[PDB]
């Protein structure tokens, strides 16, 4: 039957004053017989009137998917406001609800180092360089690759994983190739975190 | 002090037979004084010595940083053993043990959908493809994107969120130029996860 995914704002959104970040509430498998979805957004338990919900998608199975977005202010998630996205349906034995709020517990300071390519792997057409992070709460966090000015995109970040001390930890490993590395670039990991000053650090690296 | 991480296999090896999954574990800040850095590592409480580690780097900052990493067979890893990395060094006041394990409990299988861009977005240069999953448990998971058998590495993949019922959900953002979008080529969200039917499933999504 119908399903819900409720997705949080992305840390990078909720960190910068200048972006908007939102909540999306997503529906799918809705049926072709009775496709009609209501959504009931709440901040809090009160309802709120002010989502904007997108016209349905009729699928190539017949069945439906409508996504709603709820604009969310920057105060309020911080002040661990509750988002609750209610999902009606007449082929629904009862409404479905999603929930997402931010994490509670004072925020923690991410440490962030940087690694070079082994020996072993220094002999490829293609060399890793590695982002560690750890020490962070909450687990929202932003880590990107940049060299000259330029978005490196070819890179992987693993989840954060709970630490023994509460706090997370992850990795990006940013892949490129050998020669570049060669060529003294310079490669930026810039890491965006709440309990960052000016929630902003960058760490560079390039051989020698 | 001295700082130890210890990162747990990736999600695409421990599912694959063909691949080495791995455990590594990182020692950083370790000072200049006293560099000795001294590795036990453990299986079930059980001390192994098979793992490979590395030789020390020095840091800009005078400070040193090593990486030790031990090989998981498969086996292992499914059966729930636990990998202990312990780090000794004489400006520790005690030893430092961090620990990982697959997570216990019934694997639960992803269910995969993919979104194509918004009519709104669908003015732009550049364009967003989704591929939202969500029902799976463990949270372990590798999701990537290709098209005409050449990967597509501007994606980027949410940390998994755990959900109402005890699974975990998430969403694979790919962005593409508008004109590729354009030209009708396909694009495909492979996903690899314990419970799927071999470890693998492919979504794929194109224009009309």
């Amino acid at each position: 039957g119908p399903s819900v995914f409720l997705f949080p704002p992305k840390p990078k959104d909720t960190l910068m004053i200048s972006r908007t970040p939102e909540v999306t509430c997503v529906v799918v498998d809705v049926s072709h017989e009775d496709p009609e979805v209501k959504f009931n957004w709440y901040v809090d338990g009160v309802e709120v009137h002010n989502a904007k919900t997108k016209p349905r998608e009729e699928q190539y199975n017949s069945t439906y998917r409508v996504v709603s977005v709820l604009t969310v202010l920057h105060q309020d998630w911080l002040n661990g406001k509750e988002y609750k996205c209610k999902v009606s349906n007449k082929a629904l034995p009862a409404p479905i609800e999603k929930t997402i709020s931010k994490a509670k517990g004072q925020p923690r300071e991410p440490q962030v180092y940087t690694l070079p390519p082994s020996r072993e792997e220094m002999t490829k057409n293609q060399v890793s360089l590695s982002c560690a992070v750890k020490g962070f709460y909450p687990s929202d966090i932003a880590v990107e690759w940049e060299s000259n000015g330029q978005p490196e995109n070819n890179y992987k970040t693993t989840p954060p994983v709970l630490d023994s001390d509460g706090s997370f930890f992850l990795v990006s490993k940013l892949t490129v190739d050998k020669s570049r590395w060669q060529q003294g670039n310079v490669f930026s990991c810039s890491v965006m975190h709440e309990a960052l000053h000016n929630h902003y650090t960058q760490k560079s690296l390039s051989l020698s």
